[PDB]
């Protein structure tokens, strides 16, 4: 009685703003540990997709619409680190696997898709552009289907349409023999919904 989970820090950012998708490391493990302690993050924030870890975890946020969202199997319902000191949920439903902070500042966020397309790219955590294929409101087909490692540690990125649009969240991959042959994500209109 007489200790505290630590806060969410963002380590790095996946960076798509030209030519080439490229991961960007922002904050080594020792200055993780101690931003996930004391909550307290001075680093200026860029882009729309953010590379996240805890203690014992790392993972994928992605701003959609003024939210830094998230996998609840990732941060549970953890602070993230902020300027000012642990910033406190704005969004959390277990049933979707889903959790959202305010977006930070100098973030950019991603526009909801509203595109019907079901030609999606999935984003990972390395900077690979993953086709992907929409097979229904929660679930697409990867395009060439690969080990799951190569997935694992990108729950919280985007799936985008062809123009850039927010269509999803990454949070589970299906497999057989260790292959990914689909995944599934959070539609961005139970986002929007949430919202
Ligand atoms: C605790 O409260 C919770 C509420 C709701 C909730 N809801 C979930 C659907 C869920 O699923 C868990 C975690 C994800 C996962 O691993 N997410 C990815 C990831 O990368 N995580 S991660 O490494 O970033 C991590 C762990 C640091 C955060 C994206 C994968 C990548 C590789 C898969 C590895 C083998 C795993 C194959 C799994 N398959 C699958 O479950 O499929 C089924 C869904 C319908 C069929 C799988 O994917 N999961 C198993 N847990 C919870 C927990
Ligand atoms: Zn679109």
């Amino acid at each position: 009685m007489a200790k505290k989970k630590g806060s969410v820090v963002i380590v790095g950012r996946i960076n798509l703003s030209g030519d080439t998708a490229y991961a960007q490391q922002t904050r080594g493990e020792e200055g993780c540990q101690e931003t996930s302690q004391t909550g307290r993050d001075k680093n200026q924030v860029e882009g729309e997709v953010q590379i996240v870890s805890t203690a014992t975890q790392t993972f994928l946020a992605t701003s959609i619409n003024g939210v830094l969202w998230t996998v609840y199997h990732g941060a549970g319902t953890r602070t993230i680190a902020s300027p000012k000191g642990p910033v406190t949920q704005m969004y959390t439903n277990v049933d979707k696997d889903l959790v959202g902070w305010q977006a930070p500042q100098g973030s950019r966020s991603l526009t909801p898709c509203t595109c019907g397309s079901s030609d999606l790219y999935l984003v990972t955590r390395h900077a690979d552009v993953i086709p992907v294929r929409r097979r229904g409101d929660s679930r697409g087909s990867l395009l060439s289907p690969r080990p799951i490692s190569y997935l694992k540690g990108s729950s919280g990125g985007p799936l985008l349409c062809p123009a850039g649009h927010a269509v999803g969240i990454f949070r589970a991959a299906v497999s057989t023999r260790g292959v990914a042959k689909a995944v599934a994500f959070i539609p961005v209109e139970s986002l929007e919904t949430t919202s």
